[PDB]
């Protein structure tokens, strides 16, 4: 319905897919219904933790990061559907932050790890099943856009390469009529 604020609350697996691990974390949507089927919602979550590792090394280094996004979407269905799925595109803010090699990369003459903050475009496929007036259950499927640069010295040298990850985020929820 129009003029409705909900939040849901529930996980959120991220899976790298431009070596990186996956991390599952508590995820929060504050979406707010503008229309009857024009919602704008903010994805927030707990930081992540991923392991980071490459071909012979293996797990080098570890980062983690804060993946807030804003989108846009279109919730199919009328106002007293109970089963409304929804499509949203928006921007993504990842931001790094406690970048540390381990024993098994520091002996690799590595240090100083850093990821600079990146913006991105975000993708999005949910399913709201209503149980009632406030309370429901909910699946999205997230694919963001992200372009960071890895900073690190290989021996006292600087190393600067620019990735792309393409992360998927599975969001499990389910939300509450605030």
């Amino acid at each position: 319905e129009a003029g409705e604020f909900f939040i849901r609350a529930g996980t959120a697996t991220v899976r790298p897919t431009e070596n990186v691990s996956n991390n599952t974390q508590l995820g929060l949507t504050f979406t707010y219904m503008a229309t009857d089927n024009i919602g704008v919602e903010l994805l927030a979550a707990t930081p992540f933790r991923h392991k980071v590792g490459t071909g012979p090394t293996g797990t080098i280094a570890t980062v983690h990061q804060l993946p807030p996004t804003l989108m846009a979407q279109w919730y199919f269905g009328d106002a007293q559907s109970k089963v409304r799925p929804y499509v949203g595109a928006g921007i993504n803010y990842t931001t790094f932050f406690n970048e540390d090699f381990n024993d098994t990369g520091k002996a690799a003459g590595l240090s100083d790890l850093s990821l600079k903050d990146s913006w991105g475009a975000a993708g999005q496929v949910g399913l709201d099943y209503l149980i009632n007036r406030d309370w429901l259950l909910n699946m999205s499927v997230w694919y963001m856009d992200i372009d960071t640069d890895v900073k690190f010295k290989a021996g006292g040298v600087d190393q600067k390469v620019s990735t792309r990850l393409d992360p998927w985020v599975f969001m499990f929820s389910a939300g509450y009529r605030f």
